[PDB]
DNA sequence: AGGGCGCCTATAAAAGGGGGTGGGGGCGCGTTCGTCCTCAGTCGCGATCGAACACTCGAGCCGAGCAGACG
């Protein structure tokens, strides 16, 4: 860590096998991927608004594009559109 | 024991029935040939249904442009 270094012993060390899938991955550009982008990006946009201090609670738009960078600031304004102004 | 007698022999002919033997015919008859025939297997559909592929449309997401207000 940024203090300093610890040690442990280990005695247990497990061998994974090929995994059996139990969950789908979603493709690229699928409805699946696209649905997780604007959940991801609304449930981030409400804990930062369960965060802020101030009544009414109010948050900064480039903490949000701090956060997801790759992402136009229109999809960030629609995900704003509702719930705040 | 031996002379005379009986017999078989060759010869003709008839008469009639009986018996023996060989051949032919009958007939029934047994053997041989013809004919039916159905089941089993193959295949050929072709009946049916299920599965796949193609097409259309609807919805969702992203980007861009315009409007409004602050600085």
């Amino acid at each position: 860590t940024r203090q300093g270094y610890y040690i442990r012993e280990l005695v247990d060390i497990f061998v994974v096998g090929q995994q059996c899938p139990l969950f789908e991955v979603p493709g690229p550009n699928s409805k699946r991927a696209n649905t997780h982008i604007r959940d991801f990006l609304q449930v981030f946009i409400y804990r930062l608004f369960w965060k802020s201090k101030d009544r009414p609670r109010r948050i900064r738009m480039e903490d949000i594009k701090k956060a997801f960078p790759s992402h136009s600031e229109s999809s960030i304004r629609k995900r704003l559109k509702l719930c705040a102004d």
